[PDB]
């Protein structure tokens, strides 16, 4: 019970964007909260879920599905807004000029996800799977992670892979930052909507300050300059508060797969 504290505030995400833009957030988060916050990149959703349940970041930028697996240890700070609403698609593409008609014709590819513990890129298309009774050993002929949305793109344009499950945001922003590269790509299926990646805290930290004032930096965060330059970059509106409620169409598809196979 002695207490353990950080050195600085301590912000959680995965490379969700370019360092500059990253550079620019955590310029932002610094100037809101008013003392030095420290963005904390890890590759996996995993490796972020973990060191936020564990009290060893003040706040974290997760996903849908690793908030609701660990749900009584973690609370909701913010939402994104995205295209004025806290939704998002999974979108499974494939090569632009590929000739197929829907989900059954990608049996036998190479699959790329992002990352196990990705609501887009894994569990939506894991759920198509578990509903007609294969997983994606016996579906596809090879399925791996590439660890991030931008490189699941990069693999089925550069023809690694035949399709791959990705965050519909992330291919919607590439589009208009790197359209040569997502004009080899064609999304084959759209999914029902899901809440929006959220920031969440530990459970232990609701009268936290340094969370309170990240809660309000978010959702400020139009209110000055930088904060609207960040969001402009990211192609976000804003932040907004949202309960659990938000997340069950998440939590519904996560029962979904534990009860098949």
């Amino acid at each position: 019970s002695e207490p353990m504290r950080p050195g600085v505030i301590r912000f959680g995400l995965t490379p969700v964007a370019d360092l500059e833009v990253l550079d620019e957030l955590q310029a932002y988060l610094t100037q809101a909260v008013g003392q030095e916050v420290q963005l904390i990149t890890q590759r996996t959703y995993q490796e972020v879920t973990a060191l936020l349940v564990s009290g060893n970041l003040e706040a974290a930028w997760i996903c849908g599905y690793p908030f609701m697996k660990f749900r009584d240890e973690l609370d909701l700070v913010a939402t994104p807004l995205w295209r004025g609403k806290p939704v998002y698609q999974s979108y499974l593409i494939v090569g632009r000029d590929r000739d197929i008609a829907g989900f059954e014709d990608c049996q036998g590819d190479i699959h790329a996800f992002s990352d196990p513990d990705s609501n887009s890129g894994y569990l939506v298309t894991k759920t198509y799977l578990a509903e007609r009774g294969v997983s994606e050993e016996g579906f596809f002929r090879k399925s791996f992670f590439t660890y991030g949305h931008r490189n699941v793109i990069r693999a089925v344009a550069s023809g690694l892979a035949d399709s791959g499950s990705v965050d519909g945001y992330v291919w919607e922003v590439m589009k208009t930052t790197e359209p040569e590269l997502v004009a080899k790509t064609r999304v084959l299926v759209k999914s029902g909507w899901h809440g929006f990646p959220p920031v969440a805290a530990a459970a232990g930290q609701r009268k936290s300050q340094a969370v309170a004032r990240i809660r309000s930096a978010l959702l400020d965060m139009n209110q000055e300059v930088l904060g609207r330059s960040v969001l402009t970059r990211l192609q976000l509106d804003g932040f907004v508060e949202t309960t659990a409620e938000s997340y069950d169409s998440i939590a519904a598809n996560m029962e979904r797969v534990r009860r098949l196979g």
